[PDB]
């Protein structure tokens, strides 16, 4: 069903968990994968391990300079996956930094008439959690409708994956297991799916929608 | 990615648009498919094209009975996708949700001892529109209600229960509108263009994989941005 | 402010905790009320309380005849309030959902007429919790989407269409749980207490007041924080 | 019904329409307030038809020191409408000053055991409208459910309000009020009347709940 043969893919954050399941995925997939975040040595061994078909960008989102140079360095891009991510720190970073990364992409995307935008909130953190990461949330999804209705004639759809707890003392596991009714965590390969499915044309007439994928603690 | 090998699932209104285009996707990724609905000789050609791996089960969902016997008449049921009976508030009302409610309860007699199932329920397509009339958006919200409560219950015993709810779909070759009918509803939808079938049915699929496993009690919209939830 | 003098308000249920906290608040605010429900006794009771402008109207929800009939039998009509009929799916869907319809369709052909209404639905109390029972879930969704239907058709028409959500309303003396039930409740609620009746009439007030003109499809929570919408 | 006599409230952004509708109502319904803004001039004119029982603070939101000594200058508080308020520019005006104000307040209102919060998200813009302001407007009532459930068992409600078109050519109208069921625009009026409500002792169980005011333009 899902085949992203012939696709470019950038992924920022790429050597988080949930980063680099969505790198190896949208690669097993077809995708050329663009991974992206500020650790080279960790997006050394994810490069390692994709082989061949990536590219690495060691890139500094808390700089706003290098969030629109990350997207030019890029000729062909079909989909764009931004991972998260003081409550100004949390808010420029999960928000400020993503603008930056969809309106360029938009700005290349416009071009050739089609692709996928598909923002990721941070994980749970916390029912609504702290207000830095609730805001930025939220605003994140706030942001994800608002372009989607800006670029929903030009052939680019713009969605928001919303992990729930992916993968502590006894306690404070109790704690947040008792508010998945499903009972666990989730995995990053749970998120890389969700992501999968959007940035691919099975769902091409899909956006501006949050995809919450929580095991239930969120239904929406 | 979506393997449904081994897998049987029942689609009740295979024979609309979307129920047909369900029915071929997921035979077509390797799922027994129980085509059901009402009228025979149409779910008789959708058998033919099938060619192979389906049972037909001719069925009035408005008969409460007839619903029940449904679930409990298939063997080996993982999936179950719901199709909305819809284009009296009291009819819809009892097409669309409590028809929808002997088939959920049913499914999940069968699947909380095999320990796993997905159950999708399908709204109604969206009317000539959005917010429709009250009846269809009753029974749609309430459909959705109903997938967050049964989401939750069987949470622990590996069935999901999820909704997918289309937009304006076009199934047929004419939609039978003029012009400015047509004008007026793409001016209600972001994309500027219709849903097709396979649209909702790649949904669907989505959600009845194996790896949609940790994804329940959600609402998936495949409606061109026209609602953003 | 909420000045109800000169208005005429219907509200079903009367005799629960949170009708009659209802039917009293809309009775103090100057509105005559029309308290509507099947215990004549318990209505007689606070009939007896209310002492001027209030009419009784035994009344079974159940028989869609007097449903209809309950409202062409009241002359002005401004405020509907639906009070749940909640504590079989297909009976819960019945009253908290078609029954609703009913007394929702017969109060706007009233009040489309006179140009000027309000309706507020109001769901079902969260049981021991927030999800619930799926036909509680259903209806409640249900009615939700009904008053977002109905609310966008009568929206040029000067009648609002609005519901409020309670959680967790304490009616009575006693709850008849024990600590441990009652911990697990508190749980749910941010605010680490129960509703009273009072709350859903405050907020029902609010709604039925000429200043609430420009509100309308809403559903407002009063749940102490243990859902956020 | 909605007496706030005894109160102290605070509005933000008071000598716009709407937060000088809200200044009015508040004070007429028994509360003294504190008007602020940044326009001392058009503040001491809605503090000339207050008469009484007022205070002007002239402050400068987009200053986050001004923001944190603003509440500090304030003795009694028990009620705080915050108004609405380059991405950047609208995300730290409306959301990162709305931040500061709140949890200052909270911190003196937890000492009481009481107070409302009542945050305004800008007037649409545009169904969901400009990225910045969808952005910043999402974020905030993120951010109000998130302080809402964070105060929730010290007496304090944390809720919001979100208008919708309040009081062009005849073109940029009959595209706006072609989305408001009730065929017109509001007036401050309406969100001083849900905002009034929302800081009442009658809405004591009310909260972190958004309150849309906007002709059913959006049903939630």
């Amino acid at each position: 069903m899902i085949d992203l043969t012939g696709k470019t893919s950038l992924i920022t954050g790429a050597s988080s968990g949930i980063g680099s399941a969505i790198a190896r995925l949208l690669h097993k997939l077809g995708s050329k994968v663009i991974i992206s975040g500020s650790n080279e040595e960790k997006l050394k061994s994810l490069g390692n391990a994709l082989k061949d078909n990536y590219t690495i960008e060691v890139c500094n989102l808390a700089n706003k300079e290098e969030c629109s140079n990350l997207i030019s360095k890029t000729s062909n891009l079909d989909i764009l996956v931004c991972n998260a991510g003081d409550f100004d720190k949390v808010i420029d970073i999960n928000l400020k930094a993503n603008f930056i990364l969809n309106r360029e992409a938009i700005k290349k995307m416009i071009q050739k008439r089609y692709g996928r935008i598909i923002n990721i909130s941070s994980i749970v953190g916390g029912n609504p959690g702290q207000a830095n990461y609730c805001a930025s949330k939220a605003g994140l999804i706030g942001m994800t409708k608002s372009l989607s209705y800006e670029v929903a004639t030009r052939g680019i759809t713009v969605n928001a994956v919303a992990p729930g707890f992916i993968k502590l003392n006894e306690k404070q596991r109790e704690a947040i297991v008792q508010k998945i009714p499903l009972g666990t965590y989730g995995i990053p390969e749970d998120v890389a799916y969700a992501v999968a499915f959007l940035a691919s044309n099975n769902a091409s007439y899909i956006t501006g929608q949050t995809l919450h994928v929580n095991g239930g603690m969120l239904m929406v």
